[PDB]
């Protein structure tokens, strides 16, 4: 989508957890961070 | 928690809709934005 690097806090560990969520889910860093925050969105909505 | 500015792939409209989501759950930008991403965590956890 028209996703672009914005500031967003996350733990140095969470971060990595990010990483780890990629993992679990088997997306790359670039695309889990994308769908972490928005697939947020769509787990909530 | 250790939140700290990091860079997030955010669209404008979802970055916006973080701050509907801040609104939808009564916390302020700054706590919604880290708990989206912590919580998405938790979410899912």
């Amino acid at each position: 989508m028209a996703t672009t690097t914005l500031g967003v806090k996350l733990d140095d560990p969470t971060r990595e957890r990010l990483k780890a969520a990629a993992q679990s889910i088997d997306r790359t860093p670039h695309w889990l961070i994308k769908q972490a925050i928005f697939n947020y969105l769509e787990k909530l909505e």
